[PDB]
């Protein structure tokens, strides 16, 4: 049996209980359950017991309840017994265990109150607007899971209350955002940060939940991790708490004047293993060592929370004028805020990584050749050519394309730095706010140098960065860059599932999905969409002991569906033996599993005789009778699910795309925007198959319908080949 409570046994010596804290927790838990009970009785009197209740866009009903006790709450009456249960577990005796049970009851009460609040919520007339999030949908949790698994998001800060001043709120939050922690904000700190023009919203991984009971939208976010990637069953309470403590490195920052309900909520965080750190001074009888502690000095509170939680940060430490971290990757710079730009079809541009010989490379040398961003009035433009020379003993020409990709990400982490595209199609923008802080191309070169030295210590011994901004000179060197681009394109042309004798595992997502195993082949990218076969091969050649390992293609069992003994044995050994077999070219029998970060899901529809596909960003209903989030609840979690499978979007353009099932010809329904994202690949592959370039017009989408009865007549009138193919079954 998991004995999770053992994690608290050292906290309080007997007879020295902090009775002020336990009394405040008791009063706040009773108040929260009472709030929830009256609002529930009123709603049941007004709408009736059977009225549906729930949150927008989640597969997990009321996730806090769904995780800790497993109930599938759907209607108001379902809430009644649960709340009664929770009220019954609030007890006067002042023990640490009773405080934790009161905190769980407070969390249950906040979840109930919020679902009741959402009874009045419609997408057309919502109860919250951006940047505020309220309840955060499943797609955002999944969209940041990939950053969680490799600790690009080292942890999470749940900040409730009010910083002593708005400037202090801005400082601690800018610090956290530069450390890459995911933030949940509640109460007056939000307006404090907005008045300091701190950037907030889901794009910045800094969620303004709202006030008061909206605090629970951090809890139901965190618990979803274990429900989704961890695959833990609903209702396995101690297993969920153990997943939270082990992998959701959250802590609470309790700022400003205390009140009973906030304190009971923080105790609910402690109940699942998240320490609480407050800016208030604390008497002995209102603190718990390593669980409810005071750090009044704002200069130290962040490092205090990080150390008590166990979070370790690895910053490049270079003193750059602008903030840097994952939160800023998703920013975009409006034309009115843009100080200068390069590339994007407005000026010549290229970026290139290139291996060099040892004797004429100067490690750390960052040079800007040509005018700097000093040169232009705001809104102007310059050419940019970036060349990162690299020498290392164990550097390989193979690594050049891989490291080149990093530039995009390295640039977008800078606040006011923006980057898109690649090679000679780059577009880069620098905001007026960054220019006013002193940012110049020098800092871009130093940033790329430090991030390359930090991310590849084993293979980079020397790195040099040159940024050219003369038009003619950029055009001249762009031809050399294009030469290297063509070489890489040819090496990529040579690869195929048959020509290579080694496929590659990837185990990264096992930090959160312990049983999941990805197998990457030249014609099948990993389901995150970011790990191609060349990427896994380079990661293994750089770190032989890492999460990517070679697997020889041996012991063939089924050439058609794509089963080999070697991959079977590897997946069985590395899946904690939940998975014995896997077919690479079909979803209908022994499909590869998923963690929860798949870019899209495929599913077989017998009534259409073919596949639907739905990407994570699509909002609406699909012909199988489920949204992407509901389908993802079944497809993720490391279980084998014949007839369903998660995939990267680019996989749809592979020649091996579910080849044993009929490939692209079997696809009958995709979202319109997904078809348009992939229009060129789909047209080219469809012509290769003999389906015609107009085959994309025969694929149904949501503008055709969202049910089988609406879609089938369109497929029949359009003569879709899948209808005349063999049923998959
Ligand atoms: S390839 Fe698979 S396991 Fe690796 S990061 Fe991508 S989704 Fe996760
Ligand atoms: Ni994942
Ligand atoms: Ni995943």
């Amino acid at each position: 049996v998991i004995n999770f409570d053992q994690i608290f046994e050292g906290a309080i010596e007997p007879g020295k209980e902090p009775k002020r804290l336990f009394k405040e927790v008791y009063e706040g838990a009773i108040t929260a359950t009472s709030y929830a009970e009256i609002l529930l009785s009123r709603a049941i009197e007004k709408y009736g017991p059977d009225h549906p209740v729930g949150y927008p866009d989640t597969a997990y009903f009321l996730p806090v309840i769904r995780a800790f006790s497993g109930e599938e709450v759907r209607t108001l009456k379902d809430m009644v017994p649960i709340l009664n249960r929770m009220r019954a577990q609030i007890k006067s005796e002042l023990t640490f265990e009773n405080a934790r049970l009161a905190g769980e009851a407070t969390w249950y009460a906040a979840e109930i109150i919020e679902a009741l609040r959402y009874l009045k919520h419609t997408p057309e007339n919502p109860i919250v607007v951006p940047p505020w999030t309220g309840f955060i949908g499943d797609p955002v949790v999944r969209q940041y899971g990939i950053k969680m698994v490799d600790w690009t998001i080292p942890g999470e800060a749940i900040i409730i209350g009010r910083a002593k001043d708005s400037k202090a709120a801005k400082k601690i939050v800018d610090d956290l955002m530069g450390k890459g922690l995911m933030l949940f904000l509640c109460d007056e700190i939000i307006e404090q940060l907005l008045e300091e023009n701190v950037k907030l919203g889901v794009d910045y991984i800094a969620y303004p939940l709202g006030n008061f009971t909206q605090v629970v939208h951090a809890a139901n976010y965190a618990l979803r991790a274990g429900l989704m990637f961890g695959g833990i069953a609903p209702g396995l309470r101690d297993a969920h708490r153990d997943y939270q403590r082990r992998r959701v490195l959250a802590f609470v920052l309790y700022l400003g004047e205390h009140d009973m309900v906030k304190t009971a909520a923080a105790m609910g965080a402690i109940f699942t293993g998240f320490p609480v750190i407050t800016d208030q001074p604390l008497p002995e009888d209102k603190q718990i060592k390593d669980w409810f502690i005071s750090e009044p000095d704002y200069d130290k509170i962040v490092q205090t929370a990080l150390e008590v939680r166990g979070i370790k940060i690895t910053s490049i430490d270079i003193d750059l004028p602008i903030n840097f971290g994952p939160a800023f990757e998703g920013e975009s710079i409006r034309k009115g805020d843009m100080h200068v730009e390069f590339g994007g079809g407005k000026t010549p541009s290229f970026e290139l990584v290139r291996m060099v010989g040892p004797d004429e490379i100067e490690d750390g040398k960052v040079e800007v050749i040509g005018p700097d961003i000093d040169s232009v009035e705001p809104g102007g433009r310059l050419p940019i050519g970036i060349v990162v020379d690299i020498y290392g003993r164990k550097m390989q020409e193979d690594f050049e394309p891989v490291l080149e990709r990093r530039i995009h990400y390295f640039t977008n982490y800078g606040e006011g730095f923006w980057h898109t595209a690649q090679r000679d199609l780059t577009w880069v923008r620098i905001s007026k706010e960054a220019f006013a802080k002193g940012a110049r191309l020098k800092h871009l070169g130093q940033l790329l140098y430090a991030k390359f030295k930090q991310e590849f210590p084993s293979i980079v011994d020397r790195v040099q960065v040159t940024i050219y901004t003369d038009e003619q000179k950029v055009l001249e060197l762009r031809e050399i860059a294009r030469k290297k681009y063509a070489e890489r394109d040819a090496r990529l042309r040579e690869l195929s599932d048959e020509a290579v004798d080694t496929y590659y595992s990837c185990l990264l997502c096992q930090s959160f999905a312990p049983t999941h195993v990805c197998i990457v082949s030249p014609e099948r990218v990993g389901l995150c969409g970011a790990i191609s076969w060349l990427d896994a091969k380079a990661a293994y050649e750089i770190n032989p002991n890492g999460p990517n390992q070679p697997i020889p293609k041996e012991g063939l069992i089924d050439p058609v569906k794509g089963q080999w003994e070697s991959f079977n044995e590897y997946i069985y050994k590395n899946s904690q033996r939940t998975i014995e077999r896997m077919n690479l070219y079909t979803i209908m029998e022994y499909p590869m599993t998923s963690c929860g970060c798949f870019e899209a899901i495929m599913a077989y529809l017998p009534e259409l005789n073919g596949f639907m596909i739905v990407n994570r960003e699509h909002s609406g209903m699909t012909p199988i009778g489920m949204t992407f989030s509901t389908l993802a609840g079944m497809v993720g979690g490391g279980t084998q699910t014949p007839g369903f499978m998660g995939i990267g979007k680019s996989y749809i353009g592979s020649r091996k795309f579910v080849k044993a099932d009929g490939g692209l010809a079997r696809v009958v329904w995709m979202p319109k925007d997904l078809k348009e994202q992939l229009r060129s690949i789909i047209e080219e592959r469809a012509e290769e198959e003999g389906l015609g370039r107009d085959f994309i017009d025969k694929i149904a989408d949501e503008t055709v319908g969202t049910t089988v009865d609406e879609v089938l007549p369109f497929l029949e009138e359009k003569g879709h080949p899948a209808l005349s193919m063999e049923p998959l079954l």
